[PDB]
């Protein structure tokens, strides 16, 4: 059903230590943008602009991998980081385009997170779920914005 | 229990704490919760397992950016509130729908006056946990007991 | 019968996050708990010897809640004595298909009981829900991209 993929939510996990040299609202605004981008075979938008968004929730306290000793081990730093990204689209699609849209979402991710690559050691995790909810529902005033209408 | 788990996580855009006391919304949906009864005169969602979290995302993007609200005469600065129950198997369609209708209606009345001052998209939704382990380890049921 | 390695792709993502109530940050150092549940999960062996979490996918993060309501609010605890400031920490560790139920038990067993000791001190001074599931991850598309890996 459309109504299923109404409500596509990416919300972003990652290490706290990351903050220091990346706007991630930066980050989540070209997520959205690559989201918003995704075509299917018809030509139809894949998630709709009303219902996009994108979250990103830094952790005060983690620990990744083994801490640092291999890091410290190899000459480096042993500050690892990591960003974990969770798509959750709505059932019904094909598993072609699911991955058509994991492909184009994770390019950009690829993209945009680039320069952490060259800061530190991070993992970088990106899944797509769809969502098995047993209850929806909407009621902001969101979607006003986005209703039809000639003026 | 599997149910015995009761758990409602909120995540929102930063930008509502400024028009919205979220304790307040907190509580309000833990209270509603704990009102979900099924037809077997029982109480849905235990006392000692309920349990509401919600977290202001310091980093978001909404829609398209803001450009369809300053159209209409807006700021387009958006908002959003996102509010996840996962409840526990095992229980009936009906009741599954009784929970989701008490809790809308609960965000419906506790959000109503955050939608005077900014555009928020508010969604809401059920998962049934289908976890392949469960523990709990605490002793804060011992005071439910 | 387990099949990690015809899974091994899924395999190398396991992650355990922890949302509790912001207030157990007055109680303990959430950092060393985590710590210690890293530790944890690196234990877990499969039939053969073989670690079921690698080494350079584990990953453990925790987010303290700025807002949170718990049970009825404190009631219970002001009538029983006590502050009836409740805490409540939630874990969940999401993990790869395929596995026997055997391992999917022994990385609970395992991870249950590190967290029961890393958390002990908070219940001696408070009231505290605490919960740990493990979920398989059910995903239809995944990608890593880090250069993490590099180092195992």
């Amino acid at each position: 059903n459309l109504y299923f993929q109404s409500m596509p939510h990416l919300v972003i996990l990652y290490s706290g230590n990351l903050d220091r040299d990346l706007d991630m609202g930066a980050v989540c605004r070209g997520l959205a943008d690559a989201m918003l981008t995704v075509r299917d075979d018809e030509g139809r938008q894949v998630f709709p602009t009303g219902g996009t968004r994108v979250l990103a929730y830094p952790a005060p306290h983690y620990a990744i991998a083994d801490g640092g000793q291999a890091g410290r081990d190899a000459g480096e730093s042993g500050d690892y980081g990591f960003a974990y990204l969770n798509l959750r689209m709505g059932r019904g699609r094909s598993e072609a385009v699911q991955r058509r849209a994991g492909e184009t979402i994770a390019q950009a991710a690829r993209a945009l997170l680039a320069p952490l690559l060259q800061q530190r050691r991070v993992g970088l995790t990106f899944q797509i779920d769809v969502g098995a909810e047993v209850y929806d529902a909407k009621f902001g005033n969101l979607h006003a914005l986005f209703q039809k209408g000639e003026k």
